């Protein structure tokens, strides 16, 4: 029932997955963002190199200026801009119009992308990380607070860009196999517990606290499987004695440098496939999602139609925690089950893999002490 939905996602590789958002009156449409690291609305709203378009809010009559700016830094990036209200529809998304809290953007540094296409964001996380502060309520806040549509959404990344985002529910054909949930930790940023993690069957073998400092979250709006600097090193190891049928340079797996096959010669029988095994809802119960190398070595923006396929490790260090960013999330059919505070997750059925392996999701496994796998 939810057909109206799907596809309704588009992007360019390795720019950022975007839906189109309809805002004021009369109708002003623009590339939005899809971003669950975040929790404000906001759009471009003057003229920017990278922009093709932009918010014009003297255009609308429904916009109602809050009179207050409002300043947002991320990991990557930020932009100042103004506040204010307007009415918000998703043409390709839910049968609803709401008033939401719209940030205008007058100035940015760092935040878009040239050649992405997009020129908004729309966060979807909770409203403790929105800015100036967590009374700015969210937009997927106020679509459920003002309309019937559930409190649900679930995304399909598909990466080389499309997908589909379900607004209120899921829909069975954007994946196969049954649909493993873990709980959201704290309602702030999409917050899971991870508690185990192998690279080719083999156990990384660390304390589980450090698959977790500071915090484990899901994030859309990032590219790479972000990790603690002490499980990234560790981890690169691994994957270093995995794939030693062919060498590389440290910096590959620093993501300095790239390497590139011959079209359709890229040897990913030689890279192993990764697993992350998530808290599940039952006691002493978990379940593992799998990547294959083809979700963690992104393709870089081609030359011209070359004979030469070029890529990049994308697994990388953090600082604030493990991000499970878009290298997890396109081997995958995402649930974001706020209602029943939980996150599912299944094999997507747009997931790029060869005839040898697939990225997969699998269940139950005994794992004992996972509470104490979460930082306080
Ligand atoms: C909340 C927010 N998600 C906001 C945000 C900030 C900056 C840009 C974007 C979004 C655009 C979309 C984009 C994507 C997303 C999926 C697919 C393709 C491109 N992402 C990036 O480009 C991006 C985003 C972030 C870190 C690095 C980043 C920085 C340094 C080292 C490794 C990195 C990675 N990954 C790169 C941190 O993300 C955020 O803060």
């Amino acid at each position: 029932s939810f057909v109206e939905m799907v596809d309704n996602l588009r992007g360019k590789s390795g720019q950022g997955y975007y839906v189109e958002m309809t805002v004021g009156s009369p109708p002003q449409t623009l590339n939005i963002l899809v971003d669950t690291g975040s929790s404000n609305f906001a759009v471009g709203a003057a003229p920017h190199p990278f922009l093709h378009r932009y918010y014009q809010r003297q255009l609308s009559s429904t916009y109602r200026d809050l009179r207050k700016g409002v300043y947002v830094p991320y990991t990557q990036g930020a932009w100042a801009g103004e506040l204010g209200t307007d009415l918000v529809s998703i043409p390709h998304g839910p049968n609803v119009t709401v008033r939401a809290n719209i940030a205008a953007i007058t100035e940015s540094d760092k935040f878009f992308i040239n050649g992405s296409n997009w020129e908004g964001i729309l966060g979807l996380a909770y409203a403790e990380i929105a800015r100036p502060d967590d009374s700015l309520e969210p937009f997927f806040d106020s679509l459920v607070k003002q309309t019937h549509v559930p409190n649900l959404f679930s995304l399909q990344l598909c990466g080389a860009v499309g997908g589909s985002m379900i607004i209120g529910g899921i829909d069975h054909s954007l994946y196969t196999g049954s649909l493993w949930y873990t709980p959201i930790r704290r309602e702030w940023y999409y917050e899971v517990i991870i508690v185990r993690v192998e690279i080719n069957g083999q156990d990384l073998k660390m304390d589980c606290k450090e698959y977790n400092y500071d915090k484990s979250i899901v994030d859309s709006g990032t590219t790479n499987l972000r990790l603690p600097k002490k499980v990234f090193e560790a981890a690169v190891k691994s994957i270093k004695a995995a794939s030693s049928t062919e060498k590389f340079p440290d910096g590959f797996w620093l993501g300095e440098q790239l390497v590139c096959w011959q079209a359709g010669t890229t040897p990913w029988n030689i890279f192993p496939v990764i697993s992350l095994y998530l808290m599940g809802e039952v006691t002493n119960q978990s379940f593992r999602i799998t990547i294959l190398p083809q979700q963690y070595l992104r393709p870089v923006e081609d030359v011209a139609t070359s004979q030469d396929d070029c890529y990049k490790f994308a697994i990388s260090q953090s600082s604030t925690g493990t991000v499970m960013g878009a290298v997890i999330m396109e081997g995958f059919y995402v649930v974001f089950d706020r209602a029943r505070k939980r996150i599912g997750f299944a094999v997507s059925a747009c997931h790029v893999h060869d005839e040898f392996r697939t990225a997969a999701v699998e269940g139950p496994f005994v794992t004992l002490d996972m509470e104490d796998c979460g930082y306080n």
